[PDB]
């Protein structure tokens, strides 16, 4: 124990203090519920959330099937003793865990800080405790006290794995989005865990493991508690502000709910999605609720219910907002730290860090679906530590993520049924009108395609630059480096204590936050196609898990659910298909597994394209990519046109004519007009780096998305491959008669271990090349309408100024061709474009 210095058991008796039974707010009455106080402000309790939503009682799957990539039923989980003792070490585990990093450290800390504001009287001279931020006590003589708390741990609602944060609303006060905050309740379980595909972490290991792996649920309750975070400083992003995506084509999801919240939240090349328009709308707007609140602390003349001191509550929310006081004892907002606790709530508490500080295997994008559930159980040492996860060290499980690779430690983890069908939620894609070949494709294998909306822009509007004109200092890159800064500036002792109020209403009426109706989208919408597509060449090379496959090079193979399509070689097809004589069998197996590294380990090099050096000729036949079809012609398709060519959809990239600057003269006034000048050019260089962000920000969600899903589908053909081969050379082995045992003694697990091999030295190429176009096709068919955009408005900006110093060399004397040689450098030279200013991510980086 560090973090939870306690060490529970469930059935321990109740003592009060930080073992009792509770009251939390309810839409009614509820019955109390055994819980824990594992930290101060922080509160467990081991049961299933029947408590918080007056609709969510029953535990059963619902009527409306739910539109979601995974989901789990079980009313009968948590409902035993042994079940709620095993949470209860599960959630502390995980916190123990989440505490053992730097970044956890102080998240935990900014969490127990973040006391939601006693802003509850209707009379605005005094501070109140808001009730539904509290919960009631009960001691063992059968009274109750209340308590503030800002953290509470719930088991799941009906859906087991739907982990989210709920919290109670005010008449008439936006606790989330105001700056006040409330106290969180987050619905999780340390039970059960997601499988995803990896498809991004090959290069850093050449030897990971086959099939699916399980997210670390110390990254799931990390996810959670920076949510939890946001609304405890009352700075989450309204859930009203969400990515619409466009649906109306054929390869485009039927629909998706992310929010810009879920997105900030997650971090990596996501959060920058966000425009920074919206970005600056949305501190300036945070900004503004803190400025308020020093204001009512500042109004505040008396404190009811508690025998704190006004003095010592008004410190309190000082400690919380890092506010600053005069020695009159007026509280303000300093701008500066402001945006220094906004960023590390925002941009420095993410998902995408957490990894970095776990060192575990995760989803480097929320757009990597999660694809199975599985039983888990974290509690016992030999399975996960505070320190490793799954991934013990001195085990076969410390290297290349193993502990969390599904098939090498099936041990600990047990495939539950999706509840949500494979094909539940899916557009139809059929081609050739009476005859029909349709194939059903799952809603999240789609392309994610955000619409125009969700982008703006003022490049279009004009300035004027006077010596009192904003020269914004760069920004300071998102890194180890600054979260190391951050670190520092922490001091680990000094928490806000557990002061003692005067009791509530036994039963605290609360309502959860409105949460926005959302209309389920379209289901099933069929799609009548001339040219088969990346689908249908995807689903060609899958067969039934009768019983004889064979290899075939045309999408007929969609036709015999016995044949299945390969974009290797015809050479290849006519070995793979042969029927092998038991004498040769072990040389047959050796052979093809040295074919099949030879055709997927196939590299062009090429000189002819510029920022994009390799070319991988299979992925021609193995998507369809331009519909051509045929690898040499592939490897010519891309030199033709670039990049371009592997897209789906072609983002549109819409630079306006850039807002031109004027400049303000200062008659007989020397300094000031030299401000004028170097304020314009230090604005220029801020505008050449607006448009560079812009453009990445609009290249990061239409195109380097689409690459992404081009790579997760090039793993899939790959793995594909592999399944057809090994079926076939096992149908090869069951035909001969003992024959078998003592003579061949075949081992398919080594040859899949083989292949797993050449799959993962095939994926390295594969996230060359995918990288190079991504970065290739902003290089040269993005940026290129920025730069032209930014040299008129240099040309531009050249004449103003040479004009203005001229006009004004009257008053400038001393040295007008000291300045007038200073825009003559400053404005022949483009800004040159740095890709690592813009991303903080590693990968795409490197090219």
């Amino acid at each position: 124990m560090e973090f939870v210095n306690k060490q529970f058991n469930y059935k321990d008796p109740v003592n009060g203090v930080d073992i009792a039974y509770i009251k939390i707010p309810n839409a009614g009455q509820m019955q109390p519920v055994k819980a824990f106080k594992i930290h101060n402000k922080i509160w467990v309790i081991p049961e299933r959330d029947t408590f918080t939503n007056p609709e969510e009682g029953d535990l059963n799957p619902p009527p409306e099937a739910k539109q979601v990539p995974v989901s789990y039923y079980d009313s009968t989980y948590l409902s035993t003793d042994n079940e709620k003792d095993n949470y209860l070490k599960g959630v502390t585990k995980l916190f123990e865990r989440i505490y053992s990093t730097d970044l956890g450290r102080m998240l935990l800390t900014s969490i127990v800080r973040g006391i939601p504001f006693w802003g509850g009287s209707t009379i605005d001279t005094e501070l109140k405790v808001i009730d539904t931020n509290c919960i009631n006590v009960i001691q063992p003589d059968g009274s109750y006290r209340s308590e503030e708390l800002n953290l509470v741990i719930i088991g799941p609602s009906a859906d087991i794995i739907q982990f989210e944060c709920k919290s109670f609303g005010h008449e008439v006060l936006n606790l989330t989005r105001n700056g006040y905050g409330s106290t969180q309740y987050i619905r999780f379980s340390p039970d059960f865990t997601f499988g995803f595909e990896e498809s991004l972490e090959v290069d850093t290991n050449p030897l990971l493991g086959a099939g699916k792996f399980a997210t670390d649920p110390a990254v799931t309750l990390a996810h959670q508690l920076i949510y939890a975070g946001h609304r405890l400083y009352g700075i989450a992003i309204n859930p009203n502000r969400v990515f619409k995506v466009n649906t109306n084509a054929y390869y485009e999801m039927s629909g998706l709910e992310v929010s810009f919240e879920e997105l900030r939240t997650f971090g990596g090349h996501d959060a920058k999605f966000i425009d920074s328009l919206q970005e600056n709308e949305f501190r300036l707007y945070y900004y503004n609720k803190f400025k308020d609140i020093a204001s009512t602390l500042n109004k505040a003349k008396s404190i009811v219910g508690t025998t704190a001191s006004l003095q010592y509550m008004k410190n309190v929310f000082k400690e919380k907002y890092l506010l600053s006081e005069d020695t009159s004892g007026k509280f303000s907002v300093d701008k500066l730290k402001f945006d220094k606790l906004y960023k590390m709530l925002t941009e420095i508490y993410t998902e995408d860090n957490f990894v970095k500080f776990f060192k575990v295997l995760n989803r480097k994008t929320y757009l990597n679906f999660d694809k199975a559930v599985f039983k888990i159980n974290i509690v016992p040492k030999v399975n996960y530590t505070i320190y490793d996860g799954f991934n013990l060290r001195n085990t076969n499980l410390a290297a290349n993520f193993n502990g969390q690779n599904t098939e090498i430690n099936n041990m600990n983890f047990t495939k539950l049924k999706n509840f949500t069908g494979l094909f539940e939620f899916y557009k139809l894609l059929c081609v050739d009108g009476g005859s029909l070949q349709c194939i059903k494709v799952n809603n999240w294998d789609l392309f994610f395609s955000p619409s125009e909306d969700n982008f703006t822009n003022d490049l279009n509007k004009g300035e004027e630059i006077t010596s009192d004109t904003n020269i914004e200092a760069a920004e300071e890159n998102i890194s180890l480096d600054l979260i190391q800064q951050y670190y520092l500036t922490f001091n680990f002792d000094n928490e806000p204590e557990n002061i003692s109020i005067e009791n509530l209403s036994s039963d605290i009426i609360g309502q959860l936050e409105l949460m926005p109706n959302i209309e389920r989208f379209p289901n099933g919408k069929k799609y009548e196609l001339d040219k088969y597509t990346m689908f249908h060449y995807l689903r060609a090379q899958e067969f039934e898990h009768s019983r004889i496959a064979l290899t075939n090079s045309v999408n007929e193979a969609l036709l015999n659910p016995s044949r299945v399509y390969t974009f290797f070689s015809s050479d290849y097809v006519k070995k793979v298909n042969k029927a092998t004589e038991a004498a040769m069998f072990l040389g047959w197996v050796e052979q093809l597994v040295y074919d099949f590294t030879d055709e997927t380990s196939e590299v062009s090099t090429t000189d002819k394209i510029a920022d994009i050096t390799i070319i991988i000729p299979y992925i021609g036949p193995a998507l369809n990519i331009g519909n051509m079809l045929y690898k040499d012609d592939f490897v010519g398709a891309l030199i033709f046109s670039g990049a371009v060519i592997l897209l789906e959809f072609i983002p549109e990239i819409a630079i306006p004519v850039l807002g031109t600057f004027a400049l303000v003269s200062y008659i007989a006034n020397k300094v000031l007009t030299v401000q004028t000048i170097d304020n314009a050019l230090s604005k220029r260089n801020e505008k050449w780096d607006e448009v560079y962000k812009y453009i990445v920000t609009n290249w990061l969600a239409k195109v380097n998305t689409q690459i992404d899903l081009i790579r997760k589908k090039m793993k899939e053909a790959l793995e594909n491959q592999a399944e057809a081969t090994k079926a076939i050379i096992n149908y090869q082995y069951n035909q001969y008669t003992e024959e078998e045992k003592n003579n061949i003694n075949f081992n398919i697990d080594d040859l899949s271990s083989k292949l797993n091999e050449s799959i993962n030295k095939a994926m390295i190429n594969i996230n060359k090349f995918l990288n190079q176009c991504s970065v290739s096709y902003l290089m040269n068919s993005m940026i290129p309408y920025g730069v032209k955009r930014l040299e008129d408005f240099d040309a531009s900006l050249k004449d103003a100024l040479l004009k203005y110093i001229y006009d004004n060399r009257g008053t400038l004397i001393g040295q007008v061709d000291r300045l007038k040689d200073k825009v003559n450098n400053t404005l022949s030279t483009d800004i040159p474009f740095q890709l690592s200013k813009y991303v903080d991510n590693q990968r795409l980086l490197s090219t």
